[PDB]
């Protein structure tokens, strides 16, 4: 009788599975799992909380291709991570949380952290059940796997009584169960793509959109060959830079708004007309704006402005399927039309706006002078990290991206506290490769401590810090009141000397000399480092 | 005269008697912060939401009436899910008012637009959201209402973004009276004579004193009771301080004697739960008699059958047992060997503790550091202890000798909540210092809040045991190609941490320097913190 | 070794912790548990639905003081009860329903009827759990039973998966638990209770409100004698008719939209605040009222009227202690003040205006007259149903109830479909004790097919059914139409002539004559029996 606990069959399960990496905080009675998972050639990487353990899972996920773990401990670990898994929800983003539970022996006890926790992730989960028997732990495992990479990705939860972890049984009364396969593509209907090429002839000032939908779809090569072979200027989403590169002379990001106001049609590849897109209503975008959708999701189609051309499937082959029939009539969006010359004529002209801000040198810098110092020394084969207000939304403009899912931000869900969760999980996925995680001093807060996991780890990670006075720039006076600031900060933090304190480098550059010398410096560092970069109180946010 | 909804709200909260709010400011719950200070109410900006929750149930256990704490939508309200949830496992209440998306624009995909109200309710005593601006009052006074009165716990308050701003006229709003305090109930006097029935009969009797005296305000009753009864009392973690830890019949340095001999308990505000062993064996007599008093009928007889149940109001419940008392004048034998056998192994159990206090190494062991805590920690300041061993010796070596002076991770075992509730006690008392005793790897969760601490100068004194991480970890395990899956930077410096945010930075590495540390940051007119190296073996145990 | 299965477990945990009754349809896999109870000295009554079924259960609870029992089919059998499980909610009723569900080895495979149903009851269940060991089974009945009456009494919900029912375990192995004890009653803070009587001396115009908490409380003996040593009139809410007898002389029941708007101060012992009761609020009510509230659940206290003295606790426990106050001063409000006058004069006035209703004969019969001949002949020793709109409404004011717990209605949640359970259930726990189960004929169509159950076990119900057109009084002209009536129902449904199919008596009683002699043809029968009543379409439902 060879025996084996509960806590390998998951570890094994896992690995058997393609998972290669899991995060978390250990404990009661979660800390074999972790033992386990190291040894069935699982790395684990001991977070300091459950939130961006969590963000740590589903980058993996979005930049691995596959699945993500997060390990959590009973009642307070597991509902920590509640804001973190349903961010994973709101990105249709797949990863999988594991999470003890009071024993199946204790139940209706007063167990130690004994709590109903399933019905908290319930409404954001792909596949949320408690183990109920040991020998099936494989069978949780692979629909844990199922549910979050096929359909509609999404977080899965997997609760495990503290009883069945430390269980033992024999090995071969163990149901192992094989590998879930990769997600399947579908093609879209012909007659829909047929009448998307039709409605795209027709259109007088077309404009495409990218979204991370064709990232997740790994069709980078398509929408290019795509955008290139129509001439239509296009558009790409925060975390859909990268996939063309952002200085690609079809790109309208200078001219978004413009752009945004007079199309008359639109090609929505792999987004969704949220409120990241004004959802496509004016005075954002005109009243009569013909929409042509690709998205997978079949219940996404006509959402708030109607769809003319729908095509459910897989991006990457919809984007062939047009492509064959672009390939047919060789046809293409006139270069001279009026529309590429208005739109090129507003983009030069918003990206002087933005040129003259990025030459102004100031002590303390402002948002454009220490983003173009990074901009220009970010690698272009580097994770970018961006999280805040300004900070990440003035980042979007200034840092260009130039391969595809190098950026990750706050997402659909506008969540804060994933900074160093995506930063710690890019630098697990990618072993030597180095991320910048830009973040805002308020940001920086939710998760502070975390740096320590990237020295205890030696992590590539450099963070840069804008304290500008906290949620918002806010000036030394507005603190001398009685009453604090609500949204304010302490503006004379050195966040360097808190990353120093764990073991890290550290770096306080007030001006623009000082942050490019400080940049570079990090950069050669076989290590972690932040930045601290005391900006402007006052810094203009707008060109 | 117009008001918009943001006003409306921190208006009914002053009318409710809220003087605290703790929250992370965004959209669309900026507004109702600004506004609860134009009401007179100390908002304290925090940098996560969760540490924000943790202190609106401190200033409700302490204040004695309710916390409140600002979440922004979506994501915000869902960072606060564990500490919610913690409040309702110490049956404490509290207001989580949160955010979300505008009625305008639902099923339009909303920044920020999830449904967020069901990830609170398997936890909340109340989780609404608004439908009427003019109608907040009853939605602020109904969600004081179900969070104090009952059997305690906490409340969500979901508002539209587009409701907080809309304005409307103030006559056409329907303002709601204050909230009452929550009544009492008394016990049924023929269950309070059996109670006392019960106790005269005990040959070796025990008094286990829960939190629910603290909750209740009874900690004048149950040291009048001890004392009328002369049975030896026991003090749950945060039950430390009613009865002062100093008192000639505690019973605290033979717990796992007093629970394994005791042929009946007298269990006062305290649930047989993980925390008391189930009073099960072999920890406890498998023939233990139950004597229990709880204000919540739905947890007599739990795990072990109550021979004699009181439900009612601690304190006017123990008026009772006392007014009982007061005819027969009863009271358990002074010479009984039940005392002396409970003194006997107390005494030896005390000299076992004081002998590891004694040793002095390099770097500090858990009894050397926590022995010179308690010879300088002010018997008028809030200890709030969080870790593990961190946290349980200290229920052992510090003292407490006021009531509600301690705080931990309760009966949730949470972690994350020893910054927010040192802010939250903080803000509750003003001119009281506040002592913050956490493990490294509890401090990890929340370590950024201490700016807070600096940025409001809160009389707040951190100190960290470094040891490895969860668990004491030798530097060799670091050395291994797989890092020790609980394992911490044992080099890790959270003073410079502190330091680096504003505040006093220590570094103890024996006694003598964590000595001049403590009486150095105690005399401080603002926040510290000390950083004590810790043996990565060092003793646990007696 | 002596073994014994799930089945058995949880019969004989159900008899030891008092537990007398169990209705429900049977099927997989809980066909066993009903063999089970009947062999462990349960009765089991097989219904047809299970939604009549759990409201027998909460019936039983009410009458009997302890708790009934609902047997439920796994998936769509327990969620056919979720209306009746969240009615023993609104009305603070204890119960118990036990559900199968899926097998614990067919987890997560498709498995018959495998779905969440413990969501389904959670929002509105004192108690929700799946059994997770087999030898626990008593510490999971147990705790059912301890929370649904302990506290606020609710209802509970037990699910149990299919192959824990089957499963076999040696008995020594099997952990009984004890009976949990009946509820505790709690003394009002004597603070509380001496405010109390100091308002009710310097109320101008005060009025007692009993509701079915006093019945509840089983303190009929309490309130009677604190409404008579203090003079003031009372109002009995529907169902606490009975508790003093309505025939009593301070009972404003007859003025009751008048006593409602004048009093200056109320004793609301019982009762809550809600539709019921106007929330006692304009126009209803006067704008400054004072309310002296008795409610043992604290969260009801100054819900949408402040209270000014408010006591919570056990209602026959309080009542006991404001006779104590009473009787220290002997206080009495004047008899011959005209408070009770001007309530006395308004409540003969009206009192007539409804007898002048009642004295006329028509052919079909009307409300009032049809309803004088049960309030002629309803046995006072009987249980009264009563369910539908008008029917039920207009039977409040003329039957009159003369001893306590002897009517049931909708109830504070309004619902249908609870009548035949209501008084299948009342025939169950009273075995030689008539019950008249009066009902319109749009409510008896919920559960008409429930008279079966009520023949196959011989059950003394007399059902009375007034076919007034359905949903609302619809003339014959109406059904004419193209469109047929949307609360319409067939006036010439002959009702008797279903429950002579079934199995039970008939009758069709057509006019006054004829409605005397069908019920007390029907009482003398020693089994069910169903009286039709053609009522008039266009009856006055107003005095
Ligand atoms: N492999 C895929 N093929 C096609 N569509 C996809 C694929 N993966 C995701 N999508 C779609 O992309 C959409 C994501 O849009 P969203 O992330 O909101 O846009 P944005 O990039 O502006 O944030 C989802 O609705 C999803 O249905
Ligand atoms: N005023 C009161 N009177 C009686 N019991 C109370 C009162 N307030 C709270 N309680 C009870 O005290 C119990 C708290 O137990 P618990 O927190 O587990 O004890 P501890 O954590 O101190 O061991 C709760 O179950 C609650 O019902
Ligand atoms: N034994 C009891 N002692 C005191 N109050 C009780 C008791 N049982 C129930 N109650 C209270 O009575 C109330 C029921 O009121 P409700 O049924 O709505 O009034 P109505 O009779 O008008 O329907 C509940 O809120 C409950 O708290
Ligand atoms: C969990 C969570 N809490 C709160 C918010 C609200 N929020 C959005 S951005 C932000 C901080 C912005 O400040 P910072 O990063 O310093 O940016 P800057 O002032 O440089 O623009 C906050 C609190 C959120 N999105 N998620
Ligand atoms: C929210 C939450 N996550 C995880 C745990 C598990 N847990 C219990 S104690 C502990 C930390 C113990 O480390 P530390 O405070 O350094 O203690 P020490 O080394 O002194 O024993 C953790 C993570 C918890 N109780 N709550
Ligand atoms: C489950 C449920 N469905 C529907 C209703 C709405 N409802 C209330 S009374 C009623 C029927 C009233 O008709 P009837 O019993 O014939 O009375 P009458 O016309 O004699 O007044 C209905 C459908 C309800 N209360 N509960
Ligand atoms: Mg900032
Ligand atoms: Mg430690
Ligand atoms: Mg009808």
């Amino acid at each position: 009788v060879a025996e084996i606990d509960g806590q390998t069959i998951i570890a094994r399960a896992l690995k058997q599975q393609g998972v290669e990496a899991m995060f978390g905080v250990v404990g009661i009675p979660v800390t074999g799992i972790a033992a386990a998972a190291q040894r069935e050639g699982i790395k684990y990487v001991g977070m300091r909380h459950e939130m961006p353990a969590t963000y740590a899972a589903q980058a993996v996920s979005y930049l691995g291709g596959r699945l993500g773990t997060a390990l959590a401990v009973s009642g307070p670990g597991v509902l920590n991570a509640v804001a973190a898994f349903a961010n994973a929800w709101s990105n249709r983003w797949p990863m999988i949380l594991i999470g003890g539970s009071y024993e199946q022996t204790g139940h209706l006890m007063g167990f130690f952290q004994e709590a109903d926790q399933l019905s908290a992730l319930k409404p954001y989960a792909k596949y949320a059940e408690r183990v109920e028997r040991l020998e099936r732990i494989p069978i949780y495992v692979a629909e844990a796997v199922k549910k979050a990479l096929h359909g509609v990705p999404g977080p899965a939860y997997l609760e495990l009584p503290g009883d069945i972890i430390t269980a033992k049984i024999d090995e071969s009364k163990v149901e192992w169960a094989p590998r879930v396969p990769d997600p399947k593509r579908t093609l879209s209907d012909p007659a829909d793509v047929e009448a998307a090429i039709a409605a795209l002839k027709t259109a007088q000032q077309p404009l495409i959109i990218v979204g991370k939908g064709v990232a997740a779809s790994r069709a980078e090569v398509e929408i290019r060959a795509f955008v290139e072979k129509t001439g239509i200027p296009y558009l790409a989403m925060p975390m859909a830079k990268g996939l063309i590169p952002d200085d690609h002379d079809q790109s309208a990001a200078a001219a978004r708004s413009f752009v945004l106001q007079n199309a008359d049609l639109i090609f929505l590849v792999g987004a969704r007309l949220n409120w990241m897109l004004h959802f496509g209503l004016p005075p954002r975008f005109r009243p009569d704006v013909r929409v042509v959708q690709l998205d997978f999701n079949p219940e996404e189609i006509g959402i708030n402005v109607p769809t003319e051309v729908g095509m459910i499937g897989d991006a990457k082959a919809t984007l062939s399927q047009l492509l064959d029939v672009l390939d047919r009539d060789g046809w293409r969006f006139p270069d001279d039309s009026e529309w590429v010359t208005a739109v090129s004529a507003e983009a030069r002209q918003n990206a002087e706006a933005v040129q003259a801000m990025m030459q102004e040198d100031t002590q303390p810098l402002g948002y454009y002078r220490a983003l173009r110092s990074i901009d220009e020394r970010l690698p272009k084969d580097a994770i970018f990290v961006a999280e805040g207000a300004s900070t990440m939304d003035i980042s979007r403009t200034v840092i260009n991206q130039y391969l595809p899912r190098t950026r990750l931000d706050a997402g659909s869900f506008g969540s804060m506290g994933l900074g160093h969760g995506f930063a710690i999980g890019a630098a697990t996925q990618f072993p030597g490769k180095r991320v910048i995680c830009l973040q805002g001093d308020g940001a920086f807060g939710f998760a502070g401590t975390e740096c320590e996991v990237a020295v205890r780890y030696n992590l590539p990670i450099t963070w840069i810090v804008f304290n500008n006075g906290g949620i918002g720039g806010h000036r030394a006076e507005l603190f001398e009141r009685d009453q604090k600031p609500v949204g304010g900060m302490s503006l004379g933090a050195r966040y360097d000397i808190l990353m120093q304190g764990l073991g890290g480098a550290a770096f306080n550059a007030t001006n623009s000399d000082e942050l490019d010398a400080a940049i570079e410096a990090a950069l050669k560092i076989d290590g972690p480092s932040l930045i601290n970069v005391p900006l402007d109180p006052d810094a203009k946010r707008k060109p």
